[PDB]
């Protein structure tokens, strides 16, 4: 397959589901590279935890850990990190209020050349054990030789992407790490990056970052179709950000407005949102504990009950996934039939303002509070123009994309309710005998 879009494994699912996935363990394996330096890029690290999933053999080398905790949180990660002299920490900066670090990113420097990982788990061993998380595996990237004069770009602009992501960091670990990838060839990138960064972002910065950044590539190497208007809008996310009153103040205005965008000429469009109910919860595998990490707040979602019309089930029969919580984040635009898909995004970015960036200033600046980075999946950079639709994920053309959940997305029933985090469930116990009570 061309894609290297992988999910993680889960533990209690039948082996022909996880032949295929991914551990952490498998993707810092000697099997990968030869291991030299790596950095972490992520919100929640168990840093016990995290060094055991080293080889034994490369538990010393060098590990940056990237992130955004501030005051205790932030000495409460350095203690976590002290009995390792190895393991350096870097602190991106969260300048603009309720921002976050979200960009799950690993960089692994080899021996052989260098590696980029770019996926959706926090650091901690509950994130890889029994929920539904996306990777995207770049290939081993050379080292351009000494002294020889070459960009080592991709046809998608990836390498000078990344580095302009990392340069938002404005950090000396990792303008060290920006030197690395300088070094390397990154031409056979066959995805688009697109990121979120803090800020407040007007001109020509404007399409670099956030829900802009997409309308752009999508404009640029998308293609509109006859009947565009029937091809739905899918997003899949573990949280909601507060939205405004109705749809028209984000959510269908410039959320939606910038994912229905194809091709360069000038809605009716459906939107499917796929949220976990308290159902697909409650008979998890993990149980009600699962929604320890899907954090719809009750004060948000009682402001946006409007929203909730647009909820569709968890369903994964496909991956066999249907009882592993989504931590993974999807955005996809599927054909009316849900027989193709005009293009794929798997990403950190929740469904959210602060992730998204939001239009400010009379429309004239794009705002943005958090990190947030995913990879672009456009037929074009694959020589085609559609993507089939793979019909079991791990089963037998490889140019057909693995959606990794059911299409199309069912509806919520009449009883169903969005889970939310901070309210109690007392009436059906879950999978474990256990109710919920935050
Ligand atoms: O901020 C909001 O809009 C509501 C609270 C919230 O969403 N918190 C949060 C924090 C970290 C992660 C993560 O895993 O990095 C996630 C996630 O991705 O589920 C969610």
């Amino acid at each position: 397959n061309p894609f290297q879009f992988y999910l993680t494994r889960v533990s209690g699912v039948k082996p022909k589901y996880n032949s295929g996935a991914l551990h952490i363990k498998d993707i810092l394996s000697p099997l990968f590279g030869t291991l030299v330096s790596s950095a972490q890029f992520n919100y929640c690290f168990d840093v016990d935890w995290l060094v055991k999933q080293y080889p034994p053999e490369f538990r010393k080398k060098p590990i940056l850990l990237v992130h955004g905790d501030k005051r205790e949180a932030k000495a409460h990660l350095h203690a976590q990190a002290k009995p390792y002299e190895n393991i350096s920490l870097c602190q991106a900066k969260l300048d603009i209020a309720f921002g976050t670090h979200h960009t799950k990113m690993m960089l692994l420097l080899y021996e052989e050349g260098l590696r980029v990982v770019i996926h959706t788990s926090n650091l901690i061993h509950a994130d890889w054990h029994q929920k539904t998380q996306g990777i995207w595996l770049s290939p081993l990237y050379p080292r351009i030789a000494d002294g020889t004069h070459k960009s080592g770009e991709s046809p998608t602009h990836f390498k000078a992407d990344l580095i302009s992501y990392l340069m938002a960091y404005n950090a000396p670990s990792l303008k060290e790490w920006i030197d690395v990838i300088h070094k390397h060839d990154l031409s056979e990138t066959n995805v688009y990056l697109i990121g979120s960064t803090p800020g407040r972002f007007q001109g020509s910065q404007k399409d670099n970052w956030g829900h802009f950044r997409l309308k752009k590539l999508l404009k640029d190497h998308a293609s509109s179709m006859p009947n565009a208007e029937s091809w739905p809008v899918v997003g899949q996310f573990s949280s909601v950000g507060s939205l405004g009153a109705d749809e028209s103040k984000w959510l269908c205005s410039e959320f939606k407005e910038s994912m229905l965008t194809l091709g360069k000429e000038s809605s009716s469009v459906p939107l499917y949102l796929i949220y976990p109910s308290v159902e697909n919860v409650r008979t998890s595998l993990e149980g009600y504990p699962a929604g320890g990490s899907l954090p719809y707040s009750i004060q948000t979602a009682e402001k946006q009950n409007w929203l909730h019309s647009y909820f569709h089930k968890w369903s994964a029969e496909t991956s066999g996934r249907s009882n592993a919580m989504p931590h993974i984040k999807t955005y996809m635009r599927p054909s009316p039939d849900f027989s193709k898909i005009a293009w794929f995004l798997v990403t950190s970015a929740n469904l959210s303002k602060a992730a998204w960036g939001a239009l400010e200033k009379n429309g004239t600046q794009l705002m943005i509070r958090s990190y947030e980075l995913g990879v672009l999946f456009l037929p074009s950079a694959f020589g085609l123009d559609s993507f089939k639709v793979k019909q079991k994920f791990f089963a037998g053309p490889m140019a057909t994309f693995p959606v990794p959940y059911d299409l199309p997305p069912e509806l919520y029933g009449s009883k169903d309710r969005p889970w939310i985090w901070n309210i109690p469930y007392v009436k059906a116990p879950d999978t474990h005998g256990n109710m919920w009570v935050p």
